């Protein structure tokens, strides 16, 4: 129990922790700096983590790296399903200016069929794990922007180090915590796609923020890709991709006189990112360009809140995979998932609003559900809830006793070319944890 | 030549180290917050660096690391013979109130007859390379705190990578950086001293500042103890050793209840350090202690500058060393070496200024070394390096500079009874600066 360990001890530990953080690159730009977001090297502190492994059922854990590629291969063929994703997503358009133009990017697409047939995946999917009925349960599926392959990685690092430091003073066993590759995973899935595009003098573009204060968990995938497989990187937000960038007349995309072989998003999922016209144009740009996007329009779609309700419905899961076995270990992670026209589960989230949680496609919990589906007269979720532990977090120098949730992402790498699948795997992991903000943390198999 | 690099090149180049560094550990505490020398992991940015190596003759560089081993076992020779060391210094302690400390702990260590048998040295002998001479003359030798060997070895790496990742636009052989391993070699010869010493559960203790923006160097030799050689370290000022230290009757010291086989100082070496006689009290049961000191109070006097200039006089060097290849060796890298006590050269350094140097034991030049002598310390060669090009990074902006640059050789010795057990060169160290200063490496050719 980390709140029964002496002051003196959480004092030398978390020196330790903040030592061992600054040598091996585990930091972000400091919240209180103008430059630190833009400038690299500049206002650096370490990445808010927690002092000791968070607690995680083994069991579990193998569930959750046993459906990796189960959920890689589906989200590639719910992708390649234009139409399931138009009538999907049709009343979400409506209300949603920003998914409304992603699918207006989608149809032109279809229009003109556009076909990627190098398609590649990073994705994450997010488990918490329900106290009561011991069970875990998929809180999303991230096919965008997946945070935190490179400092994950080093989290896990840094609690074995510290348990193999502190081994006289805290009872564990360090090889409890797994082993985690997830950047340079990530970075050979990217080399590979590389490699299947086929130009050697073609680099990967990272679409990124302009301001971007957890700039070295991305730059740590180009460090991976320059000195592990020798490809070049570059960095450009949206608005610089549509003033240096252009087409040729095979479809190759050109950015500051460089052919761009592989897209990969760090930008472009929310509506603060697109701040004028330009940034629209620059994504329809790439989307027709014969490069490999890393999420392509279609992948994006694919990873909506409202695509995952529709595949817990009855029969849509066997719509696109044959393999009944793989099908039920899916169900076996969905909580129960219904939008706001299936009215029974209105009527019963307004009878027992507990049970539920309303989630945009800001969450809304407990009796605020009922409150806010009678003001509507959005998705419904089977709310979860989660073991409250005890834990030390680290942030900006002080250490701090909280009671926290966890949160068990799962990486995984996906890549097909025309005929093969070359890739297709459980990628490493992620645990955040935070306060009943959020850390990064490592997992402690029990 | 750096300054004709087209300036959207440097910026990349820039981009590129500040990313580098920032991933690597080759960091400094920023020097405007109250809180970057006291807590790690916090107001954070790249140590001051090269953005280019420097150009360095090949076989200067080799000069200057034959003649390490050298100097390791001289400082060694030295050191053992105290007469020598209280004669040298005797004029000094009248003058220097901390010169004069520091012999009084020696005069009390050969009162007692305390013998050190197993002795460490973790030195850096500085060099610059006269323009017109075209010789590489020695300008010190530390054998206190002698700093980055930590981040040293990270910009040979960065500008191996740096050269390697632009070959496309920058011509050069990355080869030509030499491979430098200052801070395992350094932890080597830690853990080997921990290892005479012969206690499995003593610490080797780093003796440090109260503020110290530095401290990722200084963490990067623990982090190479602890994770190669299993040996655990602990950091203390002089004054938290005097309120938590304490000697057991064989004289092993004990700091807050663990033995400590090695003393590493990164402290200590100014008056500045000694806030009050706490830290003198410190500095005298540490030395009375069955602990290795690195250094210990001889070897700390023995890398004076005042005895840097009595070892060059005539047959001084003959009372150390039997073997005439190595003093000839040492010979060709000393520069002319004087006190203000031989009193031709003061009217010469009075008569010919610009040729000379005056150091305190804040340097003075040219012109000046006139009106200070009138007025009235060592009187040194002034060298005059060749002034070069470089681009120079400093808290994430670039500056294309007129420098002039200053090689260290790190040294390695161990002994004990009767065998040396380590005596080697052991990496390097480029420091550029304006005609502030920064880190670099070097090119060989
Ligand atoms: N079904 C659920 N039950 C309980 N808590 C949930 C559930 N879904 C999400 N949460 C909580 O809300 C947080 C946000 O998750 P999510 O809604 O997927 O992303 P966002 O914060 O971007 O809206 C999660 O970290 C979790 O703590
Ligand atoms: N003989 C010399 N000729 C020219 N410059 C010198 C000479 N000696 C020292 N310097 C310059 O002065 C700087 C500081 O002197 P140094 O002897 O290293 O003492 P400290 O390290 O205490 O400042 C050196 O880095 C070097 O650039
Ligand atoms: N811009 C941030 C992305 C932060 C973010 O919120 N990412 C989401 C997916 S959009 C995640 O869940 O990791 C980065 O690139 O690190
Ligand atoms: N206290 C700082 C600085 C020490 C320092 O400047 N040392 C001198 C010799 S005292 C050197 O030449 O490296 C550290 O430990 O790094
Ligand atoms: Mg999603
Ligand atoms: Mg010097
Ligand atoms: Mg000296």
């Amino acid at each position: 129990d980390p709140h029964d360990i002496d002051p003196k001890l959480v004092q030398k530990l978390a020196n330790d922790a903040l030592v061992w953080c600054s040598l091996r690159g585990l930091l972000v730009g400091d919240r209180n700096s103008e430059r630190s977001g833009t400038v690299p090297g500049v206002d650096m502190v370490h990445a808010p983590v927690a002092l000791i492994p968070m607690s995680f059922p083994e069991s579990h854990w193998k569930q959750a790296c046993e459906v990796a590629p189960i959920f890689n291969e589906l989200v590639d063929r719910v992708s390649q399903d234009g139409e399931f994703l138009q009538q999907s997503l049709s009343r979400t358009r409506k209300v949603d200016p920003f998914t409304s133009r992603l699918l207006e990017i989608h149809s032109k697409m279809l229009e003109i069929n556009k076909i990627e047939e190098i398609r590649l995946g990073l994705h994450r999917s997010d488990y918490m794990l329900d106290e009561q009925t011991k069970l875990l349960l998929q809180i999303e599926l991230n096919t965008i922007s997946s945070s935190f392959p490179g400092l994950s990685c080093l989290v896990s690092e840094l609690h074995r180090s510290l348990l193999q430091q502190y081994r006289e003073d805290i009872a564990s066993d360090p090889n409890r915590i797994p082993a985690n590759n997830a950047v340079n995973q990530f970075a050979e899935a990217l080399a590979k796609a590389w490699n299947e595009y086929g130009d050697p003098r073609a680099v990967i573009m990272f679409a990124v923020q302009a301001e971007e204060r957890n700039m070295y968990d991305q730059h740590w995938l180009s460090a991976s890709l320059r000195e592990r497989h020798q490809v070049t990187t570059i960095r450009k937000t949206l608005a610089e991709i549509d003033a240096l960038g252009e087409l040729q007349q095979d479809g190759t995309l050109v950015v500051d006189g460089q052919a761009v072989a592989v897209i990969y998003f760090r930008a472009g999922y929310a509506p603060s990112d697109y701040n004028s016209e330009s940034e629209w144009k620059a994504r329809l740009l790439m989307e027709q360009s014969r490069a490999v996007k890393c999420p392509s329009i279609s992948y994006h779609l694919a990873g909506s809140k409202k695509i995952q309700q529709e595949l817990a419905k009855p029969n849509v899961l066997e719509r696109f995979l044959e393999n009944k076995d793989d099908i039920a270990k899916l169900r076996k992670c969905f909580a129960g998932l219904w939008s706001l026209d299936e009215s029974d589960i209105v009527k019963d989230a307004i009878d027992r609003p507990e049970l539920y949680v309303m989630k945009p496609q800001n969450n809304i919990y407990g009796e605020d559900v009922r409150d806010a589906l009678l003001k509507l007269q959005y998705i419904l979720m089977q709310r979860i809830f989660p073991k409250i532990s005890h834990s030390i977090l680290m942030r900006e120098g002080i250490s701090h006793k909280e009671q926290t949730i966890s949160e068990l992402g799962i990486y995984g790498t996906y890549l097909r070319n025309k005929t093969e699948v070359v890739i297709n795997q459980q990628a490493g992991y992620l645990m955040r944890t935070k306060v009943s903000f959020a850390v990064l943390d490592s997992i402690y198999l029990v």
